[PDB]
């Protein structure tokens, strides 16, 4: 029988694998591998090798392992290839424009070897191509023209069985004395970051994290902010969490609990936001960028290096700024609000900062963050893209008082300013004096004063937006 290998670059789990269904089909050999490349946040990174982790122990259980090998796809390949005698190379597709010509040169090489090639799309819900192509070859540019369009497709495909354990051990591969020394998942520090004090990782990587998960998501504050157990997200963006069963499930628990077995759009909406972006990325290789983007409003940002690296670093003087971008940092996870605010004031709502320069750093930060999603979410907030209607206001101050009235939230990502009363938390350089020596913060010294006058930078902003318009 055939000789399988299975890639590993999302998609990271072994429920809904269709592409790891195909390697294990008539195969007397199938090894998992995932290629690790010798800017990047250590939240990112440590999600990944854990999610590897739990890849790895996974395949244990199926009499296999998970093989980690470093190095480049197109050298790496043709060594294993030659090296344990490949008949088939089976991976989940990626959509996203480098991805794709990363894996043509492959598929090309492949079959010049003699090697077979299955790839399946299943880290979408549809064939994104066949949105396009209904849309007459180009992505829809709303999201309203996108719901009509999928809304006469048909449903997305089922989530596929997971493998068996006696397909598994059909096809067990000689596991060597020194497979760790050889493949084993690197660590942290392996991987070039000193771990000094670091805590549980609030979102721990993995397919089983994922499916722990999910089953409890199925069962506005301060608490609304923080990282939730039942939050999904990094897993969807990672594919420790197939988007499918994801979509599958909610559709069981909206019957079960609706009497109509006809649900809203708007219950998969995360989902289809994900769809959407993804579908417009895919054929654009300058997606996140303004220049040559021909989506994209061309928009005379300022650069500012000082500005940016504040707002990057939670160095404001916003606390409702300061304490998301701390969580961001911290955690690799935000709240869609949280979000806005932080967006808005970097790009068309204060500091007049190009939304590229925002996906850089929450590529480097955000767990649930890729290329298409990232910067498709940027040029949507910034009104860069996607027939923005108007411009939605936040203020840097009332939005988070909005949002939690309490400060709390401040007080957890900002622990210099919880002494301030609730009144004063969100504004501090408004606190009298002998307030500020009472909650031992004097702003200019402990915590910085505002770096902008958000009432006057917010008015020649929103002028600048109508006049490009
Ligand atoms: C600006 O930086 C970012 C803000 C959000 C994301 N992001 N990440 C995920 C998702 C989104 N975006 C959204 O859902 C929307 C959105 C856009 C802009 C903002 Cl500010 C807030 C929400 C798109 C339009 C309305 C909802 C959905 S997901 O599963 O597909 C994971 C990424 C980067």
């Amino acid at each position: 029988g055939a000789s399988s290998v299975h890639w590993f670059r999302k998609g990271l789990r072994l429920h809904d694998n269709p592409a790891l269904l195909a390697a294990v089909r008539g195969a007397r050999c199938v090894r998992c591998v995932y290629i690790l490349d010798p800017s990047v946040g250590i939240n990112r990174w440590r999600f990944l090798l854990q999610s590897l982790e739990d890849l790895d122990t996974s395949l244990r259980k199926l009499n296999s392992r998970l093989f980690v090998v470093r190095g480049q796809p197109a050298d790496v390949f043709p060594r294993l290839f030659k090296e344990w005698g490949v008949t088939r190379l089976t991976f989940e597709y990626d959509s996203e424009p480098f991805g794709k010509e990363r894996d043509a040169a492959i598929m090309k090489m492949a079959k010049e070897a003699g090697v077979e090639v299955v790839t399946e799309n299943s880290h979408t819900l549809y064939d994104l191509d066949r949105i396009i192509e209904l849309n007459g070859q180009k992505p829809p540019l709303t999201y309203k023209r996108f719901q009509a369009l999928i809304s006469r497709m048909e449903l997305p495909k089922k989530p596929a069985v997971a493998v068996s354990s006696q397909q598994m051990e059909s096809c067990r591969a000689e596991i060597q004395e020194n497979h760790d020394d050889t493949y084993g998942v690197p660590s942290l520090e392996e991987l070039g970051f000193p771990t000094e004090g670091l805590g549980p990782a609030v979102w721990q990587g993995g397919e089983t994290e994922a499916l722990a998960r999910l089953d409890k998501h199925l069962e506005m504050n301060a608490n609304s902010l923080l990282a939730s157990p039942t939050g999904l997200s990094p897993y969807l963006r990672f594919g420790c969490l197939s988007c499918r069963l994801f979509y599958y499930r909610l559709w069981d628990l909206y019957k079960k609990v609706k009497r109509n077995s006809t649900p809203p759009l708007s219950l998969f909406g995360q989902l289809l936001w994900r769809e959407f972006f993804y579908t417009a990325a895919t054929n654009n290789p300058r997606f996140d960028r303004m220049e040559g983007n021909p989506i994209c409003i061309q928009i005379p940002w300022d650069r500012n290096p000082e500005a940016l690296a504040k707002w990057a670093e939670g160095k404001t003087g916003f606390p409702w700024i300061d304490a998301i971008m701390t969580q961001l940092r911290q955690e690799g996870w935000i709240h869609h609000l949280a979000r806005h605010a932080v967006a808005c004031f970097l790009t068309r709502g204060d500091l007049w900062v190009s939304w590229e320069s925002g996906v850089r750093v929450f590529d480097e930060l955000l767990l649930d963050a890729d290329f298409s999603v990232n910067a498709g979410s940027w040029m949507w907030l910034s009104c860069s893209a996607f027939f923005q209607q108007f411009f939605h206001c936040y203020c840097p101050v009332g939005f988070g008082r909005r949002t939690d009235p309490s400060g709390d939230y401040i007080r957890r990502y900002l622990p210099k300013l919880k002494g301030f009363p609730s009144r004063y938390i969100y504004e501090p350089w408004n606190a009298p004096e002998s307030v500020q020596k009472a909650a031992k913060c004097i702003i200019g010294v402990d915590y910085p004063r505002p770096i902008v006058n958000h009432a006057e930078t917010s008015r020649l902003n929103i002028e600048r937006m109508k006049q490009i318009y």
